[PDB]
């Protein structure tokens, strides 16, 4: 059971947006896919500055918009199997400010 995030790392300028695509390798027929923020919360699209989309049973896309410095950290994509199998991938999201 394997999950991967594209891109594998990211930097977002303050106020800007970036997406990360989590994909399961293989059949995710009976598998659940969830994104978690650095503070541990399971992420849902109603949240401020956050979008989570489940494209199909094998991939889920996280989008961070209007990026705040408080949004930086290790985000995690977890895939959970019917059989109790489980794996995760992590992406380190850095937030920065620079001359614009």
């Amino acid at each position: 059971l394997q999950v991967d995030i594209v891109p594998s790392q990211g930097e977002i300028s303050v106020g800007e947006s970036k997406f990360f695509l989590c994909q399961v390798a293989g059949d995710a027929k009976d598998k659940d896919i969830s994104w978690f923020s650095p503070n541990g919360e399971k992420l849902t699209p109603n949240q401020q500055r956050i979008s989570v989309v489940w494209n199909d049973d094998s991939s889920s896309t996280l989008t961070i918009y209007n990026a705040n410095i408080d949004d930086a950290g290790i985000y995690k994509c977890v895939v959970t199997g019917e059989d109790g199998s489980e794996s995760e991938a992590t992406v380190n999201v850095k937030i920065f400010q620079a001359a614009a």
